[PDB]
């Protein structure tokens, strides 16, 4: 699962139903 908080702040909405890196 995401990771550093996990979707939340840290990672950006991906239309695939998940959250992506905010680089």
């Amino acid at each position: 699962e995401n990771f550093a908080g996990g979707c939340a702040t840290g990672y950006l909405r991906t239309a695939d139903g998940r959250c992506k890196p905010t680089f």
